[PDB]
């Protein structure tokens, strides 16, 4: 499937240095989800029941993230293989091809959970639930879906591929728009220790959420010529997806069973 990661190995290939370091910085990602699900699952406890509704979200998160992003990773290595005459890995005929749908997928499954879940650790003031979370899901569902139109243009058509990033950036800033709203809302009322929290928990979803769509221009961001245009915009793409992905789902997740503590208190 016609994506850069398949484009470089396929010409330039991968350094050694590009190829282990992807893959170690993907079993990271997964390993560290795992460890996540452990987390969750074993402090369900620690919260009070009306907050666990968001204890358990994290848990299956974590569950779609680990298997997903375990099947990315054997695809990495799968897909590239070593070639002595050159010394570098190239993309491999008799492979599978490197594949983007595995986490495309779990974007798709884990984002409508993310921004569901903290609507069961906070409570609304003037917005109503059931608004917040179709406004959630919606926004949610067309941002990852108008992204994965756009990747397929990636190689192919760079301007197709910037227009769908643009219309799928235009969902992802109503998404924060409403995620402000909740935020603002839940604060109002709880003891300033839970607003400390939520004003944490807002800053990390800001900065880890925007991480993606950095990630998702990252080779072009130098041009076409650029230096992130070869095999280290495809580490730096594939790292800071990696920190997302942990930042956004387990310290995020993290965060909210703190602010719930704070909230039984
Ligand atoms: C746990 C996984 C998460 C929270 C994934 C979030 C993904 C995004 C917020 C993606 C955003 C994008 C844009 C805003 C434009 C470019 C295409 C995307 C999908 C990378
Ligand atoms: C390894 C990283 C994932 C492990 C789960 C996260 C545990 C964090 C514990 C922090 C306690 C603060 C309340
Ligand atoms: C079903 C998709 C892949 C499952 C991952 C199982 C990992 C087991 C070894 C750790
Ligand atoms: C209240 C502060 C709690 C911070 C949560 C941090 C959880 C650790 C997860 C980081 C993963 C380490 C490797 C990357």
């Amino acid at each position: 499937n016609a994506n850069f990661e398949n484009f470089i190995g396929a010409t330039e290939g991968f350094s050694e240095i590009a190829y282990q370091f992807t893959s170690h910085i993907l079993t990271l990602g997964y390993a560290v989800m795992l460890a996540g699900l452990l987390y969750f699952i074993l402090t369900i406890k620690n919260v009070d029941k009306k907050f666990q509704m968001s204890n358990i979200l994290s848990a299956v998160v974590m569950v779609s993230a680990f298997l997903l992003l375990y099947a990315q990773a054997q695809n990495w290595t799968s897909s590239f293989t070593f070639n002595e005459e050159v010394g570098r890995y190239f993309l491999d005929p008799s492979g599978d091809l490197f594949n983007n749908g595995y986490r495309y997928l779990n974007w798709l499954i884990d984002v409508p959970m993310l921004l569901f879940q903290i609507l069961f650790v906070v409570s609304l003031t003037t917005s109503k639930f059931s608004s917040v979370r179709n406004q959630f899901w919606f926004s949610g569902a067309m941002m990852i879906i108008t992204g994965y139109i756009g990747q397929f243009y990636e190689v192919s058509n760079l301007t197709a591929f910037l227009v769908w990033g643009a219309i799928s950036s235009a969902f992802f800033f109503h998404i924060l728009w409403v995620m402000k709203k909740v935020i603002n809302e839940g604060k109002e009322g709880i003891s300033p220790a839970g607003q400390k929290i939520l004003s944490n928990i807002w800053i990390l979803f800001l900065i880890s959420w925007t991480l993606y769509p950095g990630a998702y221009l990252m080779p072009y961001l130098t041009g076409v010529d650029g230096f992130l245009y070869s095999e280290d915009g495809v580490m730096a793409r594939q790292l800071v997806y990696t920190i997302a992905d942990v930042s956004s789902k387990v310290i995020y997740g993290v965060l909210l069973g703190n602010l719930a503590i704070t909230l039984s208190k």
